[PDB]
Parts: structure tokens; C-alpha cells; sequence
């Protein structure tokens, strides 16, 4: 399930084709064709792997029609629960400094390091609950850690 | 003809009597006798209705002796083409959203809405060429929309 991308800030114009053209650009394969709605779209990827690297390639830095897309993981809002990722993680950061800052909102009962090829690290996170998820989603997503900033967003839940 | 089955998946114990007793069951009538072969079988339909209720009815929904079975269109390959059909389409779907998709992969020389019994739609795309017809397929089938799972498989092209 972790193979499926929502793409947003769209603007109203935005078009299957341009999505096409920005994951061909970054090499990206999709394994079926670009949902568009209005300010938002869905496409899937063949496997979690690519998925990732289309999110790690495209949130942020790509623009089309001069906005910034974004590029996530799809969460159906019944799956946001317990379970984020974490991602923009600086390259050589000691376990222990992460598990200070994961802690500070719950109890983890979850860790995975996510293998990747970028410079930077990424780990999926289970919290006890749904209020610790969120909490720390709040506070993680956008802190600023040795010049990276984290990006913290949800992962589906079961 | 699109009344012809290709039914796979099959235990390789499963007798003719056995497939009867699914069609008879299902309320499917059969205008000729199963052929078995080894894991797969194939029979005809009535007519192309019959053949489609065939598929939406049984596929992947009946087990016999273990295993679900496949049911589809009979389509020799080289008659798979130009033309595909899509199940499992949302009732209520714009069809401009469904246009959206199917021109992803080519040019749509025709479409055309097919009766069904279903709540679902089922339409009929002929694209221009083999290679958009194949990678639509590939892009198609399980892709999931408004919470359906659209099905997409070949029909005869046998025209071309």
C-alpha cells in the first residue's frame, strides 16, 4: 500500500500530461495512469522503493505552473493514525539524538530505518497512539535539525 | 465471438461435471459442452451476455477443489490487439474521468458502453494501435478508482 503517491498544490490547470513529464524527467516509473482532481492527483508507483524516491525527487522542489508540487505518500484520512515517516534525516545522525526527539511525544512502539540511496536517512515510526502520531507530526514535520529539516507525514495505518 | 469462455486456474482433478454444477448454480446457461484441458477449460455462452455475467459472477468468486477459478473472454493472442474491455467501473463515474485515463496511453478510435446487470459500468475501447491497447491493459487492470478496482482485459480483434 505504501506503493500509492498523492501529488497536491496543483493548480487547476494542471493536466496528466504535465505530472507524465515531471516523473519521466526524474526517471520515475508509474504503474498506472495519473488520477487528476482539482489541486490534487494520485498515481502509483510498482513498488514502495520507487515511490519513496519519487517523493524524495519531486516534494518541494519541482514547480509546475510556478507552485511547488507536493508529493506524498496517499493516506486515506481513516489510515492516519499511529504510524509516520520521517525523512530529510541528516546523513550520519546518532539513533540515540532521534529517540530524544521521538520520545519527547510518546512512546515509539515502532522504529524501521527505510533503505535509500539518497544522502539523507528515512524510518517509519509507530507510536503507542493516535494523539502521539499527531503531536509529533506537528512538531517533527518542519524541524530544523544540523541544516536539514525534517519532513515528517503520515503512513497508512493497517 | 464474444460469447466464447476461457475458464483457468483449475485443479488438475476438476471434471466437466464440475463446472456444470458451477454455471448450473450460478444460473449461467451454457450452449455447448466444457472442454477441460490441463488446469484451464474452455465453453460457450449463449451469447455475448451471458458470456459477461459468466465472467462478473464467477471470476476469482467460486473455488473448486481449492483454488478460485479465472474466468475471461477467450481471446487468442493473436487475436489481442487494438480492443480491451473495462469491468468494474464506478457507477457513477464522470466519463471524462474515465477519458482521462484511457487517452494516458494512446489514441481511442472508438468506446462503447456495454448493458450489464451490474452496478458497475462496463465499456468496450478500441484504441489505435496493438502497442497502446497492451500498455493500456498493463496500466489498467487493478487500477483503483473511487474505491472500485477496474478490471481490463483483451477482447477479439479480429478484424485487424
Amino acid at each position: 500500500s505504501m506503493n500509492k503517491l498523492y501529488i497536491g498544490n496543483l493548480s487547476e490547470n494542471a493536466a496528466p500530461s504535465d505530472l507524465e513529464s515531471i516523473f519521466k524527467d526524474a526517471k520515475i516509473p508509474v504503474s498506472g495512469p495519473f488520477l487528476v482532481k482539482t489541486g490534487y492527483a494520485f498515481v502509483d508507483c510498482p513498488d514502495e522503493s520507487w515511490a519513496l524516491k519519487a517523493i524524495e525527487a519531486l516534494s518541494g522542489k519541482i514547480e509546475l505552473h510556478g507552485k511547488p508540487i507536493e508529493v506524498e505518500h496517499s493516506v486515506p484520512k481513516r489510515q492516519r493514525i499511529r504510524k509516520l515517516q520521517i525523512r530529510n534525516i541528516p546523513p550520519h545522525l546518532q539513533w540515540e539524538v532521534l529517540d530524544s526527539l521521538l520520545v519527547q511525544y510518546g512512546v515509539v512502539e515502532s522504529c524501521e530505518q527505510v533503505n535509500t540511496d539518497s544522502e539523507t536517512a528515512v524510518v517509519n515510526v509507530t507510536y503507542s497512539s493516535k494523539d502521539q502520531a499527531r503531536q509529533a507530526l506537528d512538531k517533527l514535520n518542519g524541524f530544523q535539525l544540523e541544516n536539514f529539516t525534517l519532513k515528517v507525514a503520515y503512513i497508512p495505518d493497517e
